[PDB]
DNA sequence: TTTTTTTTTTTTTTTTTTTTTTTTTTTTTTTTTTTTTTTTTTTTTTTTTTT
């Protein structure tokens, strides 16, 4: 959120230049550059996997590679800070945090209180984190449910997230504020 | 007399420790059941004693 808001091969070439520019100020910077040369190999065979179109090119830009590792301007720090997040960006890792949430939602309904008391309340610090959150359905009748929940544990846990969700965003809270409380008398 | 230097006191910040509180889990004394054994009492026959 503090964050986002065959050129490919170029940006590849053009961070190639900058780490090399960086083994001359300080070695190591050998390793990071194999390392990465590796990363596009495998990530290049990857994609091939999923033909005859893609395979040509996949062969030239493998060929390219190979090549290019052989053959070990202007560019700087700031321009390469840029590129390596946005070919980041591009991998498979960036697009998982969706997924993690899908599998916190899960652990919900289980047979164990400590387990479920401190999934309430990593959510609570992820919501109070970003909190544009409360907005999927699935999320909101989690909470719900844990907020009628058989034990007192969850139940003081789901009740202190919503409470500093409300705290945090000053408007809007008059819609929670109800279902809030209704909760006083809780034995 | 005034300027320059030293020291003590007061107050705020922080960090570590302590206390508190609830909750959940655990393991223990407490409580009840059943049995059952002992001991006291009972009986009846045997033994002793009396006319």
């Amino acid at each position: 959120v503090t964050s986002k808001m065959d050129e490919i091969q170029q940006l590849q070439k053009a961070l190639l230049d900058y780490l090399d520019e960086n083994t001359e100020t300080d070695p190591s910077l050998v390793f990071s550059r194999k390392f990465y040369i590796a990363q596009w190999f495998r990530d290049t065979t990857l994609e091939t996997e999923k033909k005859e179109i893609e395979t040509t090119g996949q062969i030239m830009h493998r060929a390219e590679n190979r090549k290019k590792f052989l053959r070990s301007d202007t560019v700087d720090y700031d321009d390469a800070c840029l590129i390596v997040r946005y070919l980041a960006s591009m991998r498979p890792f960036a697009q998982s945090f969706d997924i993690y949430l899908t599998q916190i939602l899960r652990v919900l309904g289980e047979n164990a209180i400590a387990v479920r008391t401190k999934a309430m309340k990593c959510l609570s610090e992820v919501v109070a984190v970003d909190p544009s959150i409360l907005a999927r359905l699935d999320m909101q009748r989690g909470v719900h449910g844990r907020l009628m929940d058989n034990s007192t544990s969850v139940r003081e846990a789901a009740v202190e997230l919503l409470g500093r969700f409300v705290l945090c965003r000053p408007q809007l809270a008059e819609q929670y504020y109800d279902m809030l409380i209704e909760r006083i008398l809780d034995t």
